[PDB]
């Protein structure tokens, strides 16, 4: 009996989740639920396409619903809602709002008797686990998290005269990283830890100074990080702009433990993690478990379709 | 009440656990059990040193016993023995014998109603978690594990005529790592993945070709890997070839996509000793909750490792 998966939202993440289900023979995607009218959305797999309102009607059909919407607006509304009617997975990433979010989701999920696993993914998710592990292995110390990865632009930069193409990355600041690696235990602000790099391909004839000036006028350009604009070629952007990754460093009073992740060729980590956690949620539900869970609550064996004995044999 | 800990075995690992306990104020170290004459065991703290033979009589005075014995000969007997009387933690590392170990510990633990967590540490332990995570994330692919670390030197190298000083390390074979990282999905044997690198200072009048031959053919614990010998100066052993970082990485290569999970240990963090202490806290909690039987790191949720409340861990770390 295939596990039954329902997907909410058909953005990049939702598409990734759909892709990842294809490598999980033990599951069947049964439906995609969309914030757009379903008729206007072309889903790649040959499966039911429904509106979000329609979901309340599909409780019997789906085992686990994977919420693939964005954290800033969709998830706060979506998580405590779908929790009322289904076992859910999500990638909620607003750290400051996690406790409030967990609580709202837990109140729904306890009342409805369903398992909801929040905040699955690289960070939160794997990185959160790294932070906890660093703490229990060096209990007196400081924790630092650094990421390097592509980030969404401010259609705005693309409407600036002379901009042919643009892509943006968050990168760790080298001076800050060194400081932490040396066991100095620095006090680092958000702004001190990472910088934005905006890579821009100019149209032939464009003035770099004007294009930069215009980019810096974009609303909220200077809000949380400092940003450098770099003008490069189309070929340069393609060749060197690449692998998302980061690292969590625990620095004792010098004792340093560093946990890292590198992703190459678009693995779609978080999408695939949602699918693995979906399996864990299904098993817990089956056991009469309920309410909100985070990665701190989920044993890793529940993630694999293999038997515990098999996991011991092959991977331990 | 504090979690009462006992240590069985006082090797470097046992010593590491003693030290780690000092950073965990919710725990109290009750005693150290040893096969050696207790008066001759130089324990750092003021903890009582006892014969291992008498550990059973401390059944009611210890919550969790952390077994720091060697995987090859100590643990195979000690694990199932101690899980009759105590919740237990160990770092059993003989991957091929894990199912048989697990079963024996499990049988003992189920019958006593204790919790036994086995095979805790960097590898097995964290790396095992990495291999799992790689598999679930990229179900169709290959896993490769690489480690770089110094050795216990279980030494006979130091007794080779002409060898003044030596240090040995297990290193990844770069070219094998490069094939993995390129997405070749190479079929790699144990011997293909790591080399033993032995750095040697030569005694006056030594015959290096004899010294090398003999290191290369000497019966050793790491027979599985080929050994490369590098003659260097004592000045250079010290500058370049001491206190190296231990660490490694687990690579999942699927389809072309690569996910790499790394660990770096710097300045002797004593990862495994510390991990054993954290997992002791989880064993005690599972025990307090009526659980029993053998567990692995695949069975233990992370929140249990921390003395913080679940709500605090969500607030501070998630
Ligand atoms: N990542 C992982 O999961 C890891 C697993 N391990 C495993 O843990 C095992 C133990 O490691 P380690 O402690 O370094 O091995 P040691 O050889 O240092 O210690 C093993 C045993 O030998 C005896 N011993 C050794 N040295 C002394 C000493 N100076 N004084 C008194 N007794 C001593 C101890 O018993 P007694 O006190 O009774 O004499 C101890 O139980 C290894 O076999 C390894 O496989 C290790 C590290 C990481
Ligand atoms: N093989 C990698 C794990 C090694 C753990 C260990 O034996 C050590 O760190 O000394």
């Amino acid at each position: 009996s295939k596990i039954r998966i329902g997907i909410v939202g058909y953005g990049n993440l939702g598409r990734g989740v759909e892709a990842a289900i294809q490598q999980n023979p033990d599951m069947e995607l049964v439906a995609v639920f969309t914030r757009r009218d379903p008729k206007t959305v072309a889903v790649k797999s040959n499966v039911k396409v429904l509106h979000v309102d329609d979901a309340q009607s599909y409780k019997d059909e789906i085992d686990v619903m994977i919420l693939c919407g964005g954290s800033a607006t969709d998830l706060p509304e979506q998580g405590p809602y779908f929790a009322q009617y289904f076992n859910t997975i999500d990638s909620f990433a607003t750290h400051a709002r996690i406790p409030d979010y967990f609580d709202a989701v837990n109140a729904a999920a306890e009342q409805s008797g369903k398992v909801a696993i929040i905040s699955v993914g690289w960070d939160p998710g794997l990185f959160s686990l790294n932070r906890l592990l660093g703490e229990v292995v060096l209990p007196v110390g400081n924790t630092y998290t650094f990421w390097g990865k592509g980030v969404s632009l401010g259609g705005a930069i693309r409407r600036i005269q002379g901009v042919k193409n643009a892509v943006q990355y968050i990168i760790p600041i080298d001076e800050a990283v060194n400081r932490v690696r040396s066991g100095e235990n620095p006090e680092l602000s958000t702004r001190e830890k990472h910088a934005m790099e905006c890579f821009v391909v100019l149209e032939e004839g464009a003035d770099p100074a004007k294009v930069e000036h215009e980019i810096k006028t974009m609303p909220n350009f200077f809000d949380e990080y400092d940003t450098t604009v770099h003008f490069i070629s189309e070929e340069e952007l393609k060749q060197n702009h690449m692998p998302n990754g980061g690292f969590v460093i625990r620095s004792g009073k010098k004792q340093i433990i560093e946990f890292s992740l590198n992703l190459e060729s678009n693995p779609m980590f978080t999408s695939s993690a949602l699918v693995a956690y979906a399996r864990a949620a299904y098993r817990l539900s089956q056991n009469g478990d309920k309410g909100a869970k985070t990665v701190f609550d989920i044993p890793f064996g529940l993630l694999s379709p293999k038997s515990p004995e098999d996991l011991r044999k092959e991977l331990l």
